């Protein structure tokens, strides 16, 4: 009964391990008993220093990268020497300020070492192993819990927990149960034992995406780690956002399992009640690195009070050790300095001390004899029962519990739950990959009826287009790889399974899309195109279709692999998809490929492909010519050696065109065998599988390396408010959201108020509606719907009350690259009164700056959580940027002292009082507050589980008001030396394992002291006495300078836009090397402009994502806020991606533009000046709107994928009804109505325009036809009746009588009208372009107020 974890009115998680010890102590054999402990000497580490730390950008970059070789070929020491040893069943407790060198050190002993190094004189032993030896067999067994709470945003709470669950069920289990139900069982247990059970099926959310409140998901993090079962734990910050009671609950947790299993852990707690601190058998302090004591737990204070300092008679132990290494907050012993003794007072005259102490000397008595411990036994037990923990058939060297397959399985059942809540993305690429086949099969299904010489290009460029859209839907997948790159680095350090098994799990997840698609699209293509021949030919061509659309999969997966973000993928991804482009054989044929770039022919899986489908759609198969050059009814009595067929490959004087001698001539495509293709096409499937896979294992990571401080390189180099009188109150505050189709009410009747000149509290378990009735206060609810009435001073909150408060959210939502100074100074430009003059607002961040103590580190860069600034930092710069912004009617604080020191913590909390004495109103959340809190807090608020009110009153001198009411209706006595904070927790039964003699809601609700607040409530509610702080252009100004240093100082990004546009238009332009003017010349000089264009999608879509960032993090705290709005927002992405869009285009028209050749014909024709200049301006503005879509379509998306399908979707509409694709002539329908109206439509009529307008063609021998003309006559004579209707010339010799050569063109400008472009249209062009990229930036920030704004 009390060990059926779903049955809550019962579970004891102490009776399930005590069971399962029971159970497994039953049969040592088979469980196999085994012990883990450690023990290190002279520990050390160093990393990187200041002579080298500095905030990159687009500047220093290169000499940055020159400096790192040099580098190559006074490295910051951290942990300066350091000892210790951990028996096995005993928990190690690890006590020292932000930046101390906590963290540092549990990552050392727990060998996942990444970043720094360790000094070569260290020794680690794991009872036996080697450090490496851990890694290369047993990592696993050695578990570190780092502090950053890293989850999938969308993945539910009980989806993570059993997909580990299942990863690690062992083998020797309950000799009773199967895999599935076991995991199942022990996932339910480890979310019923922290208190998790009710969040069942609630999205893990992440600090964007609002899901399970920041402590639940910092205890699904810790059910996790509990799910592994190791023998050694290492927990780099526990209790951060864990109240009082549900911190206790977990270090019992920890010491009973430890105690029973013979588990050791070292847990890093920064605020610890003193009886949770009794539990630790080992103390470990440190200070600025070094370790001043480490030994039994009890003697701690009996050790220092020995060194001369003394115990505050209110101060738990943890507390105090913390407190002597603060030179504000420790004591000295007068008595002592009389006696003339030295105190040390710096770390390291206190590490002397130590090291000369005798304590020091029994801890290496002991330290050695296990270093030096060998048995050959106790590693035996390890090695023994772990093999006996894996799975039958796992390799047993390997760190993983369960063989690959079964880690494949499980993932991919991951993954398909990831599908399950992206579907939206999904229908849609199958419906969007569905209406192009229906729309493409009708730019052609009424040409290819013909079946005479217009099959020979038409199906052959619908067979080519519909293989490279098939590309650019392929290139989509790359958004995939990068979501789950944390967390599977996460999982690796847990060794649950190999990445690999990752990358074959998306796989498999994205394979049953794949084949839909594919055998949708090509059914209905090739219904309505090409031959539809209904026999074994049709299946050839799907089988060979789906064949290239893996191989372009694993292609594009793999070189999106060899990077750290989507832009830098994009440069290898815009190179391959440029190549597979025009390397296919169709755009340029082989023949014609220069012999200067020729290799990349071999290397392309679509060239081999694509020559196998010419041959299955042109071999053993014959059509009639048409099309002779002299036709009409001029000619009569023609005969074989007097025409000729325009078709290459034609038999001369015959109309037995054979596909054969056509593909020999066209693609040189002579031999027979049509399986080639198919075989090589999978060798390069199965090949690059396997070099995806290894990729993403072997090589592959994502780790961060440290809180170093990063100040840039220009500043390292050199180197309260008056009275506000209105009230606050509201009632009946009732909140309800929806959950699996079923609601839960998560705030019920709260009512209460804060008025100025008074600081109130707001305690409550983790998972009460703390931050759920802030954000109902503040006017940040997303979701469900708020009942009750708000008010101030008895009147409905107007517009202008978002901006007037100010609200300090529990995650910490900057930019990765502003820095403190800087985001101070934005927020008190922006949001401070406009009456004052820059110089005050300046003056006063300084002063913020001096009053919070951030001054040591004002210009360093925030970076990521985790990454560039300590938790300690980041808080304060949290609330100091609200502090700088002079709210006028409130101060929120949602966490101003959770999961950092007390001292700091206490350091707030004097900030916080002489607010509140100056006037503010504050009201502010707490989780463990030592009792020397407590006594500055004037009210209290107080939450019970599921959000509903169980206190509200002053707390008194001493608490004494909350004690006498909660002693008063009945609980037991608080003792004179406990914390009433943590006592008032233990009554509620706020603890996830215990619970209340009654439930202090009714007792509440029923209270006297409920009916004086509601009659305060009603009295207060009698009671009776814009937007924007700044001009829209103003905030507008400042957003944009904001974001030009943010693309500035972000080089990943432009760095990489630049080195894309340089490589892939060298690429274009060489392989179009002066093309020349001749017929292929000139098919080139057309390819080129309009292969200058596929570059549309990933040149976009290198940009969604950032935009995807920065509206995540305007969204999440400066859109509530009313810093500035929306349109602002809009307008500095605008105005800061355009003229970067600008210079892009400016370089690519250098490094395109001459080498093709274009400025030979400009300069030959006479107009070389002007049309250099339109060319340029032609680049730039089709730079310009390339962004201009690309923020059009991700206007109304909340996901990148879809943004990038839709964009990739309208871009291959606007190119398929465009260039000779489809000869307008050819296409008299409706359809062209998305001709004229298409924008690459005008942009390529006006390229080719200035390109290759207005000069003569100069044909070549090998494309100059030929015929013999009737006897007596010449060929002038005999050409003129043709010529009076062609409008065309050069004929070779006019006077010629035996034979003459021909040219179907003569004039460009032929070839040119031939296709609808003209020279004279080129500036009209060019306005309807302009106009067409203004439209695409009106309708952009038209759907976003559409869309995002409420
Ligand atoms: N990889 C690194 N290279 C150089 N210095 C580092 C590195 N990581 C951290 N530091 C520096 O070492 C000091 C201590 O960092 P430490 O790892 O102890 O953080 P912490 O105190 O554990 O904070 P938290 O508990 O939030 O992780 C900091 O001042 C930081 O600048
Ligand atoms: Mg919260």
């Amino acid at each position: 009964d009390p060990k059926l974890d779903p049955n809550s009115e019962n579970f004891s998680s102490a009776a399930w391990v005590k069971n399962m010890a029971h159970l497994s102590a039953a049969d040592p054999d088979f469980y196999k008993p085994y012990s883990l402990g450690c023990a290190w000497k002279n520990l050390s580490a160093s990393g990187a220093s200041a002579d080298v730390a500095y905030q990159s950008t687009v500047v220093n970059i290169p000499y940055k990268i020159l400096k790192s070789g040099l580098r190559k070929f006074n490295t910051f020491q951290i942990l300066k020497p350091m000892d210790g040893c951990l028996n096995p069943g005993e928990l190690l407790v690890v006590l020292g300020r932000p930046g101390s060198g906590c963290t540092t050190l549990l990552k050392s002993i727990s060998s996942n070492t990444h970043g720094f190094d360790l000094g070569a004189d260290t020794k680690i032993s794991y009872s036996g192993y080697s450090g490496d030896d851990i890694k290369k067999h047993f990592r696993g067994e050695v578990v570190y819990n780092a502090e950053a709470d890293v989850h999938l945003p969308h993945l539910t709470v009980f989806e993570t927990l059993v997909t580990v669950a299942r990863l690690k069920t062992p083998q020797n289990r309950i000799k009773g149960v199967d895999r599935e139900s076991y995991a199942n069982h022990l996932a339910e247990v480890a979310m019923a034992t922290y208190g998790l059970s009710h969040t069942r099926n609630t999205k893990v959310g992440n600090d964007i995406v609002r899901g399970v409140s920041g402590g639940e998901r910092k205890r699904v993090s810790i059910a996790e780690v509990s799910i592994c079962g190791s023998k050694f734990q290492c927990w780099d910050n526990a209790t951060r956002g864990l109240d009082s009671a549900t911190a206790l609950e977990f270090i019992r947790a920890l010491k009973t399992q430890a105690d029973i299993s013979n588990t050791s852990a070292t847990v890093a707690i920064y605020q610890c009640s003193q009886d949770a601190y009794d539990l630790f058998n080992k103390v470990c302090v440190l200070d600025d690195g070094y370790q001043i004591y480490y030994g039994p737990a009890d003697k701690a204070k009996k050790y220092f009070e020995d060194m001369g300092y003394v115990c505050p008679s209110r101060q738990t132990t943890a507390d105090f050790l913390t407190s002597v290494t603060s030179p504000s907050e420790r004591t000295l012993n007068k008595d002592m300095l009389k006696k003339g003794i030295h105190i040390p007072q710096t770390p390291k005259e206190m590490n002397d001390y130590w090291v000369k102490s005798p304590n020091y000397k029994e801890l290496m008595k002991e330290v050695d004899q296990r270093l030096l411990n060998d048995d050959e036994a106790s590693r035996e037990a390890i090695k023994e029962a772990h093999i006996a923990k894996q799975s039958k058939r796992a390799r047993p060297s390997s760190p993983y519990t369960v063989s690959y397959m079964m880690q494949v399985k499980y993932l991919l059942i991951r993954n398909m739950w990831r599908l399950r809540n992206n579907i939206g993305f999904t229908l849609f690429m199958i419906l969007g990959n569905c209406s192009m086949a229906l729309i493409l099969g009708s730019m052609f299904f009424k040409i290819m009826k013909k079946g005479d010489t217009s099959t020979f290009y038409f199906r052959g460029s619908a067979m080519f287009f519909a293989i490279l859209f098939n590309a650019f839907s392929s290139l989509l997948e790359i958004f995939s790889l990068y979501e789950a790159r944390p967390i599977t680095e996460k999982h690796r350090t847990y060794s649950l399974y190999h990445p690999s098994a990752d990358a074959f799990a998306s796989v498999l997840s994205e394979i049953p899309s794949k084949l839909i698609i594919a055998v949708c699209f090509n059914i209905i293509f090739y219904f309505l195109v090409d031959f539809r021949r209904n026999g074994g030919v049709f299946f050839f061509y799907l089988l060979i279709n789906i064949v290239a659309v893996f191989s372009m999969s694993h292609l594009f997966r793999c070189v999106g692999s060899l990077t750290k973000t989507l832009s830098e993928a994009m440069v290898p991804a815009s190179m391959l998809l440029l190549a597979l482009s025009m390397y296919t054989g169709f755009a340029i044929p082989k023949k014609k490929i220069l012999r200067w770039s020729k290799w990349i022919w071999y290397i392309n899986p679509l060239a081999y492909l694509f020559e196998s489908l010419l041959i299955n759609e042109f071999h053993g198969i014959k059509f009639p010519c048409a099309e002779y050059v002299p036709r009409g009814p001029a000619y009569a009595n023609i005969s074989s050696t007097e025409s000729v067929c325009t078709v290459v490959g034609a038999v001369p004087g015959q109309d037995y065109v054979l596909g054969d001698d056509f593909i020999r001539g066209t693609y040189q495509y002579y031999h027979k065998d049509k399986w080639r293709g198919f075989g090589i096409g999978m060798a390069y499937v199965v090949f690059f599988f396997f070099v995806y896979l290894f990729l993403c294992e072997y090589n592959e990571g994502a780790k961060q390396k440290g809180e170093i401080l990063v100040f840039p390189r220009s500043i390292v180099k050199r180197m309260g408010l008056s009275k506000s009188e209105a009230i606050f109150h509201w009632r009946n505050l009732c909140y309800e959201v929806q959950i699996k189709a079923e609601t839960r009410r998560i705030l019920n009747n709260v009512d209460g108020w804060v008025k100025p000149g008074t600081l109130t509290a707001l305690m409550g378990a983790s998972g009460a509606g703390k931050t759920t009735l802030l954000d109902c206060l503040a006017e940040r609810v997303t979701m469900g719907v708020i009942t009750g009435d708000i008010l101030v001073n008895g009147i409905p909150r107007d517009k202008s009350f978002p901006r007037s408060i100010g609200y300090c959210q529990q995650q910490d939502l900057h930019l990765k690259t502003a820095t403190v100074r800087e985001s101070l100074r934005f927020s008190a430009y922006l949001r401070q009164p406009a009456e004052v003059s820059i110089e005050e607002k300046n003056r006063y961040v300084e002063e913020v700056i001096k009053i919070l103590e951030m001054e040591k580190y004002a210009d360093a860069v925030v970076g990521v959580a985790g990454e560039g600034l300590n938790v300690e930092q980041r808080k304060r710069l949290t609330i100091g940027v609200e502090l700088t912004a002079k709210p006028k009617l409130l101060v929120f604080l949602d966490e101003p002292t959770s999961g950092l020191d007390s001292q700091t913590a206490w350091s707030i909390c004097q900030l916080m009082k002489k607010l509140a004495n100056h006037g503010q109103a504050i009201l502010c959340t707490i989780h463990q507050p030592s009792a020397i809190l407590m006594q500055e807090f004037d009210r209290l608020l107080f939450m019970q589980r599921g959000g509903k009110t169980v206190y509200f009153g002053d707390l008194g001198e001493g608490c004494k008001t909350m004690i006498d009411y909660f002693e008063s209706h009945g609980a037991h006595k608080c003792p004179a030396d406990a914390n009433p904070a943590e006592w008032m927790l233990e009554v509620v039964g706020a603890a996830p394992g215990s619970h209340a003699n009654q439930d202090y809601y009714e007792v509440w609700r029923n209270s006297e002291e409920y009916r004086a607040v509601q009659s305060e409530l009603d009295w207060m509610e009698r009671e009776l006495p814009h937007e924007f702080s700044q001009s829209i252009i103003y905030q507008t100004k400042l957003v944009s300078i904001r974001l030009f240093q943010q693309y500035w100082r972000s080089p990943d990004y432009l760095w990489s836009k630049f080195i894309l546009t340089i490589f892939n238009q060298l690429f274009i332009g060489f392989t179009f090397f002066k093309a020349g003017t001749s017929l292929q010349g000139l098919q080139n000089q057309m390819l080129a402009v309009f292969m200058f264009t596929v570059i549309f999608n990933p040149i976009l879509q290198q940009y969604l994502p950032s935009f995807v960032q920065q509206r995540d993090l305007y969204e999440a705290r400066e859109r509530p806020s009313r810093t500035f709005s929306w349109i602002s927002f809009i307008f500095a992405q605008i105005f800061v991606e355009v003229p970067w869009n600008i210079l892009a285009g400016t370089i690519a028209y250098f490094i395109y533009y001459y080498p093709i050749g274009f400025y030979s014909n400009a300069s030959a024709a006479g107009q070389l000046h002007e049309r250099g200049a339109l060319f340029w301006l032609f680049s730039c503005a089709f730079y310009v709107y390339v962004g201009s879509m690309g923020l059009l379509v991700i206007s109304f998306n909340q996901v990148a994928e879809s943004a990038a399908n839709l964009a990739s979707l309208l871009f291959t509409m606007s190119l398929s009804f465009c260039g000779v694709m489809t000869t307008p002539s050819a296409m008299p329908r409706f359809w062209i109505f998305m001709y004229r109206v298409s924008p690459l439509t005008y942009f390529i009529q006006a390229l080719l325009a200035v390109g290759v307008a207005n000069v003569d063609v100069k044909c070549a021998d090998y494309e100059l036809l030929e015929f013999t003309p009737p006897s007596g006559m010449t060929c002038g004579q005999y050409m003129e009746p043709y010529l009076q209707l062609a409008k065309t010339g050069y004929l070779t010799d006019e006077n010629a009588t035996d034979t003459c050569s021909f040219c179907q063109i003569s004039t460009t400008n032929d070839y040119l009208a031939n296709v609808n472009s003209f020279y004279s249209e080129r500036w009209r062009n060019y306005g309807i372009f302009i106009c067409y990229i203004a439209f695409n930036y009106i309708a952009g920030v038209f759907f976003y107020w559409l869309a995002r704004v409420p």
